[PDB]
Formats: C-alpha cells, structure tokens, sequence
C-alpha cells in the first residue's frame, strides 16, 4: 500500500507495547515496596536485575526474527507473550514466586518483540530510516506518557473503592489489555501496512523450531525467575558477564588501532555511566519523589493538582515530546548531556536548601525531570557502530546491560532502612546522594572532552 502506512502499523502497535510496559515500569518499585514488603534495596537490586535482563534480551531474540522464525511471526509472538505476562501480574495472588515468574515471561517477550518491531522499520524504508526512527520515538513517547499518567490513577483510584487488592493488579490489567489494543490493532492492519518484511517469513512456520523456541523460552523464564529471586544468583551472573566484557575489551587491544580501541572503550564506559544515571529515575528518584515530595502541584500560587509519587515518572516522556521540536532548530554533545544531567541532580539535592517542610518539593521533581530528560535528548548517538572506530560492538551490548544492575547498586546508597518514615530524616540521605550525583556526573563531562582530540586523531 504505502512506506507511511507500514511505518504507522508498526508505530501503533510499538505505541501500544512501550504504553504496557512503562505502564508496569512506572507502578513496579511502588509495587515492590507498598504492596508487597520489600525494603528498597532488594526493590532496586531485583528491578535493576530485571532492568539489566530486558536491556540485554533483545540480543537474542533479534536473531530468532531474523534467522528462525518470521520477523512479524517473532514480533507477535514477543507480543502474545508479553500480554500473558502482564495477565499474570493481574492475578492477585502476593506470592513473590508468582510475580517473579511474571516478570521472566516479560522478559522473553520484550527480548522476542523489540528487536523485531525495530528491524521492520529499516527495511519499510530500506537515511530516511532516520527520519522514520524519531517519529517512531516520539511515538513510543506518547503511548508511554499516557500509561505513566494513567496507570497509577488507576492504582490509587481501586485501592479506594476496593481493598488493597486488586488496586495494583488492576494496573496491570490496563497494561495487558493496551497490549491485547495494540494487538488488534496489529491484526486490523497486518498484511495491509506491513505487507513485505522478515527475512524468512516468506514461508510457512517451521513446527519444530516454533516448538524448540516455545520450550526454551519457558527455560528462560524459569532461569530469568530464579535469577531475580536470589540476589546472590543476580550478583553472579551479572558479574560474569562483567568478567566477560572486561576480556573481551582486554583481548581487543592485544599502534596505530589503539587510537580507535581506547577511545571506544573510554566510551563506553561513559556509556556505562549514563545508564546508571538513568536507572536512578526507576527507583531511587521514584522512592524520593513518594517520600520527599509534596504531591500537591503549585502553579504559583494556585492548587491543581495532586500527584501521585509514580506520575512523575511521567515527567520524562513528556519533557522529552516538548523539548524535541525545539532541538530541532560531535561527541561534545556527550559532555553536553553529562552537564545537563549533573544540574538536574543538583536541582535534587538543591531541593533540600529550599522549598521544604519536611517533605516538600514538587518543583523540583518537575524542573529537575526538565533537566535530566533534556540530558536524555542530547545523547540521542549511543549506537553500537558510532562507537566502532576500529567484538566491541558486541561486548558494548552486554556493558550496556550491566550498567542498569550497577544503577540499581547506586540508587541503594540511598537506602531507607524500613523501620525510618520521619520524612525530616530521610530527606538528606536522599539530597547526599543526588548531590554526589551530580559531582560525578561533572567528573565525567571532563572525560568527554579530554577524549575529544582522540576522536580527532583516527579523521
Ligand atoms: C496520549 C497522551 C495523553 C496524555 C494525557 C493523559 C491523561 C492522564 C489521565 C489520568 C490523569 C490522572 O492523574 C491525576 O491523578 C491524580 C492523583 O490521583 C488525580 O487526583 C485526583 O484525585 C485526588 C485524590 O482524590 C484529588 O486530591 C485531586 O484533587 C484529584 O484531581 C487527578 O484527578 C488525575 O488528574
Ligand atoms: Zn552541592
């Protein structure tokens, strides 16, 4: 039919997956912490574990698409999937094996989805890929906005009618029926927009590798269950592959190339950096903004609204749709990002200084959110072949996957043991970490520019 059809399938149906997901995200440490009786530490490590996971899991399932099951077949499959994970955090059963399993068959299904929803867009346009990806983004933006906004309506509003259960698994219900939505919406358009795609989809499905697929998917959910389950397993494997990456970037030096390898490898380990930035939003700036934060918004000095401490998670996507058209009008761009990023993590700390009465703020979760989102925008080029100047490639993946875990270990130096709720008391340990935050992220916009002239060297 048309390149701009296809492009819009395979934009709502992403639309629909991304507003499931962060629908979850935005409600899962909340979860972890309120409903069930996690203390934040095994909240951060757990969710930062199942972060580290979903982040690295695409690897695998971008290749079953590609070089076993159809692209489309695996994408729907990713998606069919996901909407059983979700249906499982649906049932309200606190039965920590449960939801654990909840969350491995999530998991696979991002791992089985993503790679796949995003191989299509490159071949529905064959640089203009380019021009599709940031709609595309945008789009994942807006689904994402309107599940961080609505989902925790949701949870509070059900927890008020009804008692404590469902509430949360209600949430999770609307995100199982935004995938079931975005599935529809897949099966009204399919053969319609995306028509041509997939590298072996051209056939029938092959009944035993569907089988051997299916199967070795329940082994990784079991695997993925276990390894959030027992923090030590976490701690194992994600230090392996911390080993792993480390030799492999040890073995790629082993004259004239180094200048292209060190500079990659100073990269990537900036890389590493950014991503625990971002991981701190997911949990330990979501913990503060539920117990440091007045959640009564001032539009100065009038009343609407009233927060709900995960919605301003919320704070990001928006940001992110606002501040894009005004970008619109190298890799110093990185520094760029590191500054805007340590001022927002300032602008946290800075919220202790000013605007307090124990527990207050709400400004700051905005102005701040403005920043680090900003920061966000500005280090758009992470891709795996910019950093290519000479296996890292490859090795930068699995990096990239640690990097949540090592966020996760962050955000629990500012751990509130259980047994502390005066607000008054847990309001530094939270402005001690963001204010140190931000020191480092200064520490690594010198980096940035320091290892600038070796990106002028390989010109
Ligand atoms: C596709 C992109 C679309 C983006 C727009 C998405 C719209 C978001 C819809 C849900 C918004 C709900 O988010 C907000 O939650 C708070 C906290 O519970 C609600 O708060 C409401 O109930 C609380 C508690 O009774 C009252 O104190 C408050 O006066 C009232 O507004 C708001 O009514 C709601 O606006
Ligand atoms: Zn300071």
């Amino acid at each position: 039919v048309s390149k701009t059809h296809s492009f819009m399938t395979v934009s709502l149906i992403e639309l629909w997956e991304r507003f499931g997901y962060y629908g979850m995200q935005a409600l899962i440490v909340y979860f972890m912490v309120q409903r069930l009786g996690f203390d934040d530490s095994r909240a951060n490590l757990v969710w930062s574990a199942c972060a580290a996971l979903i982040y690295v899991s695409p690897a695998i399932g971008g290749w079953v698409g590609d070089k076993i099951l159809g692209t489309k077949r695996t994408m729907l499959l990713g998606a069919g999937i996901l909407s059983v994970g979700y249906a499982l955090m649906t049932v309200p059963t606190e039965n920590t094996w449960f939801m654990f399993s909840a969350l491995g068959v999530i998991v696979v299904g991002n791992g089985l989805f993503k790679p796949n929803a995003g191989n299509l867009v490159r071949k529905i346009y064959e640089s203009k890929i380019d021009s599709a990806f940031t709609i595309y983004y945008m789009a994942v933006n807006v689904g994402s906005t309107f599940s961080m906004l609505l989902t925790p309506w949701i949870k509070d509003y059900v927890n008020a009618q009804y008692g404590n259960e469902f509430g949360w698994h209600a949430a999770f219900a609307v995100c199982c029926v935004g995938i079931l939505v975005g599935l529809g919406n897949y099966a009204l358009m399919h053969k319609s927009l995306a028509n041509y795609g997939s590298e072996p989809d051209t056939r029938p499905v092959n009944k035993k590798s569907l089988a051997i697929v299916l199967a070795l998917a329940a082994l990784s959910v079991v695997a993925s269950a276990i390894i959030l389950e027992y923090e030590d397993v976490a701690r194992v494997f994600v230090y392996a592959a911390g080993v792993a990456v480390l030799g492999i970037f040890f073995h790629l030096i082993r004259p004239s190339e180094r200048a292209g390898l060190i500079a990659a490898l100073i990269l990537t380990v900036q890389t590493v950096f950014f991503f625990i930035f971002y991981q701190q939003m997911s949990t330990s700036l979501a913990l503060f903004a539920l117990r440091n934060v007045d959640w009564d918004f001032q539009v100065f000095g009038t009343h609407l609204w009233t927060w709900s401490p995960a919605q301003f998670q919320a704070l990001n996507p928006i940001w992110i749709m606002v501040l894009s058209p005004v970008l619109a009008w190298i890799a110093a761009k990185f520094a760029l990002g590191f500054a805007v990023v340590a001022i927002g993590f300032f602008i946290y700390g800075f919220a202790g200084q000013f605007a307090v009465n124990g527990k207050t703020s709400s400004w700051v979760m905005i102005w701040g959110y403005a920043s680090y989102s900003l920061g966000e925008l500005l280090v758009s080029g992470l891709g795996l072949a910019m950093i290519a100047r000479y296996f890292m490639m490859g090795a930068y993946f699995v990096a990239s996957g640690i990097s949540q875990y090592l966020g996760g270990v962050v955000a629990n130096f500012a751990s509130v043991p259980q047994d502390l709720v005066d607000p008054l008391q847990t309001l530094p340990v939270y402005t001690n970490l963001f204010n140190k935050l931000g020191v480092a992220a200064v520490v690594c916009t010198i980096i940035a520019l320091a290892v600038l002239p070796l990106m002028r060297r390989l010109t």
